[PDB]
């Protein structure tokens, strides 16, 4: 409501800051501060901004129980905006890597960035890790004398590098891992035997749930001081727990929403990707269902992608999601009662996180 | 000799601690913490560690001049080594992310990073992107209680920054900046008008002279807790100069030391850069030596390449760059006079990185 546009008044004023200071410090001319505005405008916006509003609601949550004198709402909430900006930019970095390293053509119904007919593949890389630094930069200069800020920034460098690390069990996870060699070629798995609900948990609990879900709402935490107020592992656990679900269901929207609905062209069944479709598939199969699923799976072939979405929706896999989901919806539960306890509030917004994430179709 | 191998042993101590807490805190499997040890070796050692030991050498030059326990010695020359590292961890984040960028195919004698056999160019993007976070990771873990840390982490990030506009401009070097809109299919150059030496010194004081020279230079003196005793303003002026010249060498070393000397495989020509070869080349051109350069530059084929140099060749480069040289050198000596002011310590310190600098032959 007010949240949001407060928001997004702040990126406005990110942005001038940093393209300022990119002409008067960094010699920039026109048409490079005009390529790299629209480079933050289309990598920046047009999400649903979960991530950055999670901090701002958080905030919020605290202001709402609690009395400030107006000077000081407008601090921790302005904050609150940038922390929010730092996680969405941060979202921007990973997002521009992963469309390359996906391969994907499409992202927020726009073309991938790297795919945009003046953008060289070899300048995305580099703008994907502009996006980064400006984080960083915004955080130095917004944050210089916050008492958080070693805390905020300690904090963002473990998520940061803990969603680099689940990258790479991402991206290599197609791959054997006792033939897994820098000086030896090696072909994709064919027992898939590394395709099972500990791996892929692993894989989702780095690359995806640190910066999602634990970033934002640790980040809102520390933004109002917060973070002494509450069962810090019970926020850990949340955290990682809708984190999973998530991913889970950013992996089904994959093969099941149409792009023009989801903003985004699926690449899992073609990248040959631990996805939770593709794991819970061979936790059900049949001798036969496996075979010709092996003979299927990891090809671009538009034909051979069928014969996997083919086996796909006789497996019932749609209904496993049913089975999970009402699975989750009781832990989810369960863990923001017990975040009660010791902070009421912060469980709502947690509640919220899990409300909006619950019902994303994207 | 016996500095190199203590600083080489540090590295050693750094990967063992990187590692274990991939084992011990990222549920990392034996293979892939395998894979990121050959990573680290192959990105981070074999290359001259210029910057490593620059930060040694200033932080040894005021210990033999001031007063310390032997405990406060000790740790000055271990957080010495680890800021080093920090540095080397960097270029080789650089180094992974900008052979993509270049196309090259050779790095200190081996295959660049993403032409492993089995790297793939996927996980090479992101392996570049965790050398990256391995810097935060050694800066938090080794310099937690240090009271330099807030400088050492917001220098960094600074410098950081630099760089990765400094590639931008690097990578766009042969546009018309006009043509420069992500909107719109990008052209490559056909007046060079922007071949300029102006617009030369603009990529390279960014790209490489503010990693290169500035951080080690002032990271010695952050880890010494020695900044006051010097013209930070002279640090700048001596750090971009030097770091130009180095550049300067690396765009003729691209084109005439030969790879097997050089542990590289030259592309600007291929590339169309803007190199100093190409921008001196151009000041000097006849009509019909630009003409034939026009219509040879920026090509993959080996014959066209080959124009190139045949054309440099004939344009007596070798004497522009002894002119270029011998006034660099009044320079560095005028600046090195001005810091034997207030520290004739650092003052040698960086007559040791010019001597270097200057006779390097790769
Ligand atoms: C972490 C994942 C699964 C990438 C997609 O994130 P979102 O679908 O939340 O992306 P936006 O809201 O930023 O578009
Ligand atoms: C080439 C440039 C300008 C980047 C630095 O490379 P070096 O020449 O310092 O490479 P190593 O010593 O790290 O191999
Ligand atoms: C950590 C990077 C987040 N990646 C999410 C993507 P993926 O499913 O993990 O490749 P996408 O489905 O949005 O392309
Ligand atoms: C950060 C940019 C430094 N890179 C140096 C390279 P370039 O000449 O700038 O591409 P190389 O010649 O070592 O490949
Ligand atoms: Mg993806
Ligand atoms: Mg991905
Ligand atoms: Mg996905
Ligand atoms: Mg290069
Ligand atoms: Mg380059
Ligand atoms: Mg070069």
């Amino acid at each position: 409501m007010a949240s949001m546009e407060r928001f997004l008044s702040v990126y406005d004023e990110v942005q001038a800051f940093l393209l300022d200071q990119l002409q008067s410090k960094y010699e920039i001319d026109p048409n490079r501060a005009r390529y790299l505005r629209i480079m933050m405008d289309t990598t920046c916006l047009g999400g649903k901004y979960f991530r950055g509003m999670t901090v701002v609601n958080v905030a919020e949550g605290f202001l709402a129980v609690t009395q400030h004198d107006e000077a000081t709402k407008e601090r921790i909430l302005h904050d609150a905006c940038v922390g929010g900006w730092m996680i969405e930019f941060l979202q921007a970095h990973y997002l521009v890597e992963d469309d390359i390293m996906d391969g994907s053509v499409m992202r927020r119904g726009k073309p991938c960035w790297y795919r945009f007919p003046g953008v060289t593949t070899q300048c995305a890389i580099n703008d994907g890790i502009i996006l980064k630094s400006w984080t960083q930069i915004m955080a130095w200069h917004y944050f210089a004398d916050r008492p958080f800020l070693k805390d905020l920034l300690c904090l963002f460098q473990k998520v940061d590098y803990a969603t680099a690390v689940g990258q790479m069990y991402d991206v290599t996870s197609m791959c054997d891992s006792n033939k897994l060699d820098p000086e030896v070629a090696q072909p994709m798995t064919t027992d898939f035997a590394e395709f099972t609900p500990a791996i892929y948990k692993r894989i989702v609990k780095y690359k995806t749930t640190f910066y999602t879900y634990l970033l934002p709402l640790v980040m809102g935490l520390f933004v109002s001081e917060a973070a002494a107020s509450v069962e810090m592992n019970l926020v850990e656990r949340v955290a990682h727990l809708i984190g999973e679900y998530f991913q889970v269901q950013d992996d089904v929207m994959d093969c099941f929403t149409p792009p023009e609905q989801l903003g985004k062209v699926g690449t899992d069944i073609e990248d040959a990707k631990c996805s939770w479709l593709a794991v819970t598939f061979l936790g059900k199969a049949n001798a036969a269902q496996v075979a010709e699923f092996k003979a299927n799976y990891g090809d671009k072939d538009p034909a051979k992608v069928a014969v996997v979405k083919r086996l796909y929706s006789e497996a019932n896999l749609q209904a496993d999601f049913a089975a999970y989901e009402a699975e989750v919806v009781r832990e989810v539960e369960s863990l923001i009662e017990q975040l009660k306890v010791k902070s009421p509030t912060f469980a709502e917004s947690v509640a919220v996180v899990w409300e909006k994430t619950h019902k994303r179709k994207k």
